[PDB]
């Protein structure tokens, strides 16, 4: 389970041997991964098609969380 931070085995930000971050980068790929770094929270990681609420970046997670109405 915890043995890979990037789903790309050709990404330089994550050691392919372990599949995790090789350098001191917080993340190799993700909506909140700016320059392999964790973007800030409250960041529109994604929009919402319809009329509810877009998606705010957590700031501590590489990917982005979702609302209880997006399915």
């Amino acid at each position: 389970g915890k043995e890979c931070d990037c789903s790309s085995p050709e990404n330089p930000c994550c050691d392919a041997a372990t599949c995790k971050l090789r350098p001191g980068a917080q993340c190799g790929e993700g909506l909140c991964c700016e320059q392999c770094k964790f973007s800030r929270a409250g960041k529109i990681c994604r929009i919402a098609r319809g009329d509810w609420n877009d998606d705010r970046c957590t700031g501590q997670s590489a990917d982005c969380p979702r609302n209880p109405w997006n399915g």
